[PDB]
């Protein structure tokens, strides 16, 4: 009467394997400017900024010439994970009772 | 009188592989300006800038000129994940009582 | 009577292989303004900077010029994992039992 | 009667082999302006520069130029993990019995 | 009636493993201007820094000329991790009863 | 060929009374929020109170109990400005020439 | 060939009384907030009181209980210019060439 | 040929009284909260008070009671400039040639 | 060919009075929070009182009882300048050629 | 060709009275906060208290309690400049050439 899950029972010469949330060969990126943020009766004059800016409040004259460039973002590349033989397993399992 | 889930009961010579959110060879990217924001009777004069910006309250004159290459973005490139023979392998099982 | 979550009961010769994020040959990145940030009633002016940034309040000209280039950003690569041979397991079992 | 997680029982010639947050050739990057930051109450100028900065309050002129480069952001890498032969092995088991 | 997690019960020749945030190989990087962090009631005038930055509250001219690079950053390289043969286990077992 | 205004030519025995503006017994009052004002590019949060006044922004609860009298006002009185005999005289002339 | 204002020419025994502006037994008041104010580029958060003010920005609970007088004006009087005999003369003249 | 005001020419026995601005028996009062007041660029936080005031930011409960009575105010009084015989004279002339 | 204001030319036993802002039996009151008051560029967190004040930034409770009086204002009287006989004279002339 | 202002030319036993600001039993109060004042680039955190204040900028309880009376402000009072015969003479001249 087992309750079991992600598992075996009984059986005879049983393999269990079993992977969550395994990451293998992976590339993660993230850029957030607020993540999990609470504002409570609260007054902020707030300012993020992510390649050139130019912030006046009173002025007269105002430029901002780019002759180069500007690169900004989030990357994540996986050009090549696997080259050649061999493998990447996760929750890979055999039984061979072979002769 | 099993309840099981993702398992395997009674049998003989039994494999049981599970993959749950199993990430092999993948690229991820995120860029995201609010992400679990709460304002509860907050008064925000916020501003978020991901490239070239002028900003001004008051002027006269304002330009902005752009010569070059302004490149903003979130990007993900799984280019090339395998090559030649091999494999990638999740969750995979096998019995094989050969002789 | 045996209620098992990610196991093996009974059988013989069992072999039992768990992985909860296991990462292996990963690449990971993040840039963020705000994480888990809690304001409660508070008068905040703030100001966060990544790349070039001309600040005024009071001005008569202002003038931002990028002859160059400003790289800005989150970069995650993963570009070889695996070359020839081999593996990279994660939760992997066996049982052979030959002659 | 057993009540177990990630484990096995009765069987004979057992193995047990778990992996939690196990990070085997991995890179990790972060750069975040604020984490698990709490205010109450307070009055904060706060003002964070990652790059090039001119700021001022009252001026009559007010010039940046950037005529090389100005390189920010979080970057993590994984190249390369694995060459040739061998393995990156995490909760792998097995039971050969053979003769 | 044996209540166990990540273990094993019963069996013969049995061989447990068990790895918890056992980091090999790893290159871990981090950069956070704040970080557990609380204001209660309190006025603060700060400022931080990663570059070059120019700051004043009355001026009449201001110049900040970058003629070379500016690098600033967070980053994490696992160039190579292994070469050739061998391996990098975690949490690995076996039984091997042959003859 | 004389050009004269509130005047008088030629004649014998000539009287010349003028009052200009001239206030005698007079009661003057002014209230007068704004008067000759100027605003040029200007934000202004104002607020004048002749009275009683309860003023929040962020309230639960908000009373305001006048139990007694609030007098306000702009007033003027001329309430007796000849007695008996006499008299109050502006610009007034006479030529008597009796025997 | 005489121009003149508010006089007299050629004549004989000749009086002149001319009263510009001329007060006399008066009661003035005035009650301004702002008079010959001028405003050029200005953010001002002003706040005049005249009475009873109960202010706040965040609050829970606000009363306000005036059981007594709030007597706030602007007032002005003329009551008994003149008694009995007597005058108040502005500009007053005369030529009595009796015998 | 004279050019004259306020005067008198040619004549005989003549009589000049001139009255500018006289101020007899007369009670001024005057309260502005600004007068002849130039604001060129600038941020002011002001408050002014005339009676009772109760001003917070921040609070819990605020109470403000009056039992007795707040008299703020301009006032003026001309009650009794003249009595009796005799006069209050301004700009006053004469000529009385009699036998 | 005279050119003259306020007086008298030619004639014959002539008689000038000239009173100009001449003050007699006057009151004056004057409260002013600014007069001839300039900003320039100026940040002020300014704040007058007259009267009765409680002034806070951050609070619990706050109370403000007035059980008497608050007597604020300009006054200015005028109430008895003349009495009996005798005068007040300005400018007054008089040419009296009897026998 | 006389020019003259405030006077007599030609004539015969003249008188010239001639009174400017000339104050006579006047009373002349005032209370100004500022006056001439000029701010160049100032930040000034200012406060004039006339009568009963309670400051503060962090507290928990705050009371302010007036039994008694607070008598603030200008004034001015003229009540008796003339009493029986008498004068009082500005700018007054006369020329009798009687027998």
């Amino acid at each position: 009467m087992d309750v079991f899950m992600k598992g075996l029972s009984k059986a005879k010469e049983g393999v269990v394997a079993a992977a969550e949330k395994t990451k293998q060969g992976v590339a993660e990126a993230a850029g957030k400017t607020k993540e999990g943020v609470l504002y409570v009766g609260s007054k902020t004059k707030e300012g993020v900024v992510h390649g050139v800016a130019t912030v006046a409040e009173k002025t007269k004259e105002q430029v901002t010439n780019v002759g180069g460039a500007v690169v900004t973002g989030v990357t994540a590349v996986a050009q090549k994970t696997v080259e050649g033989a061999g493998s990447i397993a996760a929750a890979t399992g055999f039984v061979k009772k072979d002769q």
